[PDB]
């Protein structure tokens, strides 16, 4: 039987549960009969993504009616839903192409969890959690409760998350700490980049075995760009609340995951509304986009010069931005070192 710990057995589980995939299929009124999970293919969600792309130009010229219907058409061809009567809405607002997009890079991401979960050998020689567990490539670490690890981070969940946007309170059921196969190697350089700090990246947990098996990751150029606020870059936040929102998870699934990433910032590039950049300023290496709250400056702790903003969580000197929170956008993806994956409790308030 497996040597990994219990918890880990547990993400592993988690990560590769296929009824969640098909789960998350039907809450995108998908027909897992015409399009069943192993039908799934990278080249038909490139295809899903340019038709979105081709819609945002429609949407953004004023198109004639009848081009945003055979888009429309098109869209809902290559990825099969299910209404039966009424009939599949029209793809007409910048509105419904940030939703698709958004699944379809989910879906992309489930592409990859069963298909490494169907890849290689399934010779019982080994159980299936130590064998699935190979297939992420990267090493996984419980991190006990009473380190201080654990209470950094669970500071750092508490103090950036407030009865604010308190429709739910905050549980770490387990954290664990995680180094990817060359991410030791790919940082190293980047490393030589001051500014390193640690922060927040929230995602369904759908997307996990595709996150650690490939890391995070920036959107394709036929991905459309609506949605992205600063472009194409990976996201973080500084504060719980924002990324946990991520997380998307509910009374009937409460339980979530959420990375911790240690981001080399560099000088970044302060912006208060959105700005499709990708082509930083000279000497500026991330953006940031500036919050209505931030976490409370005098209360930032450290290590090995990666800044911890576990402030409280206090009004910031502008209010006059678009923002609730902060949000860190870099455009290279070696500039991302994943140390922690959290297992998160969601209790809500209702
Ligand atoms: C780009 C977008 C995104 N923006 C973020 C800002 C801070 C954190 C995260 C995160 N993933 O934790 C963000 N994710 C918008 C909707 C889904 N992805």
């Amino acid at each position: 039987k497996s040597k990994l710990p219990k918890p880990v057995q547990d993400l592993i589980k988690m990560i590769f549960d296929v009824e969640s995939m098909k789960k998350a299929m039907v809450e995108y009124e998908i027909d897992l009969q015409k399009m069943p999970l192993g039908k799934l293919s990278k080249r038909q969600i490139q295809a899903a993504y340019s038709i979105l792309s081709e819609v945002q130009q429609a949407v953004s010229q004023g198109s004639s009616d009848s081009q945003i219907l055979d888009l429309s058409n098109r869209f809902y061809t290559l990825i099969p839903h299910d209404f039966g009567m009424k009939k599949p809405p029209l793809l007409n607002n910048a509105d419904s192409v940030q939703a698709k997009a958004e699944m379809l890079d989910n879906l992309l991401d489930i592409e990859v969890a069963y298909s490494l979960l169907r890849g290689g050998s399934d010779d019982s020689s080994k159980d299936p959690i130590d064998v699935n567990y190979e297939k992420l490539k990267t090493d996984i670490k419980v991190v006990d409760r009473d380190s201080e690890e654990a209470e950094i981070i669970r500071k750092y969940v508490k103090n950036t998350h407030a009865t604010t946007h308190n429709a739910y309170d905050l549980e770490v059921i387990d954290i664990f700490k995680i180094e990817r196969e060359g991410e030791c190697q790919r940082y190293k350089p980047f490393k030589q980049l001051h500014n390193r700090r640690l922060l927040w990246h929230g995602s369904r947990t759908t997307n996990f075995a595709g996150i650690l098996s490939q890391g995070l990751r920036i959107a394709p150029p036929e991905a459309p760009v609506t949605g992205y606020m600063f472009g194409k870059g990976i996201y973080f936040a500084d504060m719980v609340s924002k990324s946990a929102n991520y997380c998307h998870t509910s009374q009937g699934d409460p339980i979530g995951l959420i990375l911790l990433g240690e981001v080399a910032l560099g000088n970044m590039y302060e912006l208060k509304h959105a700005s499709h950049i990708s082509k930083l300023p000279k000497g500026k290496h991330s953006v940031k986009g500036l919050g209505k709250t931030t976490p409370d400056p005098s209360a930032n702790i450290s290590l090995d010069g990666v800044d911890v903003p576990l402030g409280t969580g206090i009004s910031s000197g502008v209010n006059d931005t678009s923002l609730l929170y902060n949000e860190y956008i870099v455009y290279d993806i070696a500039q991302v070192n994943l140390k922690y994956l959290l297992k998160l409790k969601f209790n809500f308030k209702t």
